């Protein structure tokens, strides 16, 4: 049998904390991807629709980690490409048309089973159209992309050189549909907050009548982002036309104090894992207590810039040790302390 | 016997509702077409005249869908291009030329049974110029493509390799007058209301004797197109030459809300019908009551992205229920009210 959203969430749970929301609306599309492409038009209904991805959130969010975990356990195809190195048909950058022919590398040539495959996309936000921008110009990196996507998106067929061609004398391509193709776009948007800010609060009135904000920190990113509409990714620049074709939205929310904890332990592939294995070959063991895990939540929410900026913290904090700790021998365990996150302390080196 | 204006819409309606003004227009040209297709080059009134076709809608009001639909019922070959991968004096990206050999895939390379083809481009604002200037520079996605297919609506003969050619040798190309092929070439655009409010407001006065705007929501898009002319898209960017091989216009009118509660059931392909399927290979039943329905109506007008952005309501509800559904047994049947719409509820779920 297939698999099932409450399988397919208790892998992805593995390697992401902290994401309820996110995780459903990936389970749902793959497990009814399977579906659709089982039966092609082989049951009483026919005509079967078809619902991408738009995933919004935050830096170091876990955007970027989902589509890479989903890979692993994902049978069909997968491809992980960016918006970014894309031109508008013709200029010197990159053609849409490349995304296709990443995906017959991984699937060897099998038009067959690329059709079926999955699509992600990275860095969406980099190709929103400059809201007020001078009228005679052309928006090549952003607006020509959103254009040639519209009917790839919809469904279409594009020509594909099969492995580049020896020479010349081939001179032919292949048509790849794009119907039944799945795509899943996500990028972290900036100034997002403030668009709503003005639609939903709806005052910044100096007179007495009108409501001043009652403190500096109001309209929560985690709790703003999710009155999110269409009509407010118009005013950021993209068009009504591509929003369309990708319905379904995700909202991600920011991390918190207690789930960056549990990133540090529960996870197999974190960091404290990684510096554990750093050390393992080193024939050195290490130690993380609860009590400087706590510490760092606070440090690294303060650089607003997600568990990316996590590495910071750390390393600044082993430089010391790293730097003179293959020099020195017969130690067989380190331990941290909550002093020397603060920098008041050096740790502690267990002799042996 | 022939197809008929009624005969031929009455399919149409099957697939499309709510559009109208627009089924007249190309009942009328597939069947001018068939009668022009009937004489051999030769009748009462020699060398007949063609009028192509201006399909103007927002976005999401259906015009591909008449372009997919068409082709199932026609006869003659029928082609479903774009105009974003054009590029003028062959450079990398694309020829028009590209448009007459993907027709001949379809009619199998029979030039006299592709000459009585119909072609169709959409995405046709993507390649129109910014302001009335006429250019700052080589704009190769623009007016340059627009320049391209002058000669080609009127009539001529373009170079096509018949089957791309086995190799250098046979270095030739099969010549495919273009005199007699029917154009459909029809995009939403974008920005185009506010070039028409200009036009017909006849400005804003400050004083009282000024007519000042009513409410914000005056002027719809779709009374407001119905007022278009050639010399408004002249502002546009479009160029005059390539707008006088277009004569006739067809103004597509916004979604309505009982449109919106029709297209969910009436259509083959409606979404209702495809989640019925989507549920009926899993033994599982699905209702969704007219009290349901029109609360989605008043929710994706909202968004103004047309039937387009409608998977984004149902999908966010369903979501719940197709997370738990597999996991959940002895369950035939599943409810929606109202309520489940706006959130506030849970999905009635039946057991047995
Ligand atoms: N939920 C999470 N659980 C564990 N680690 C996480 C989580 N979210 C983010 N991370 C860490 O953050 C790293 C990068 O996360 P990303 O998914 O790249 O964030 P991002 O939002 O995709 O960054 P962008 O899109 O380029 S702004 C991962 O390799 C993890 O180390
Ligand atoms: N009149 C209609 N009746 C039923 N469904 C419709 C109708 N108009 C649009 N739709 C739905 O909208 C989908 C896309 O319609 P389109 O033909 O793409 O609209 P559109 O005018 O082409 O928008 P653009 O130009 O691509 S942005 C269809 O597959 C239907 O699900």
């Amino acid at each position: 049998a297939l698999p099932t959203p409450h399988e397919i969430r208790n892998h992805l749970d593995d390697y992401v904390i902290g994401q309820e929301q996110a995780k459903k609306v990936l389970a749902v599309a793959v497990y009814n991807h399977y579906k659709r492409l089982r039966n092609g038009d082989t049951s009483n209904g026919v005509e079967l629709g078809k619902s991408n991805i738009l995933l919004i959130g935050p830096t170091g969010s876990g955007k970027t980690l989902l589509a890479e975990t989903l890979a692993r356990l994902l049978d069909v195809p997968f491809t992980m490409a960016d918006a970014t190195t894309l031109t508008e048909a013709g200029y010197v950058g990159e053609d849409v048309e490349n995304i296709i022919q990443k995906l017959l590398q991984k699937s060897d040539y099998d038009v067959q089973k690329a059709q079926r495959g999955i699509v992600y996309i990275d860095q969406i936000d980099k190709i929103s159209r400059k809201s007020d921008n001078p009228s005679i110009t052309r928006d090549v990196s952003g607006e020509g992309v959103q254009q040639a996507l519209l009917k790839l998106i919809e469904g279409t067929v594009a020509a594909v050189p099969p492995q580049g061609g020896r020479k010349h004398p081939q001179q032919e391509f292949l048509q790849v549909d794009t119907s039944k193709i799945l795509f899943i776009c996500g990028g972290a948007f900036a100034g997002l907050d403030k668009v709503i800010s003005h639609r939903v609060e709806t005052g910044s009135g100096i007179g007495f009548g009108a409501t001043v904000k009652a403190k500096s920190d109001k309209a929560s990113e985690g709790e703003l982002l999710a009155q999110v509409e269409p009509e407010d990714l118009i005013k950021f620049g993209l068009i009504p036309e591509f929003i369309g074709r990708l319905p379904v939205v995700a909202t991600l929310n920011e991390l918190s104090e207690e789930a960056l904890i549990q990133i540090l332990k529960e996870p197999k592939n974190a960091l404290t894992k990684q510096y554990q294995a750093l050390f393992n070959l080193e024939g050195v063991d290490l130690e993380f207590r609860d009590e400087a895990l706590d510490a760092i939540a606070k440090k690294a929410m303060a650089r607003k810039t997600g568990a990316r900026g996590l590495r910071s913290i750390v390393e600044a904090a082993l430089l010391d040790t790293m730097y003179d700790l293959p020099s020195m021998e017969d130690v067989e365990k380190v331990v941290i302390d909550e002093s020397v996150i603060d920098g008041q302390s050096e740790p502690l080196l267990i002799y042996g």
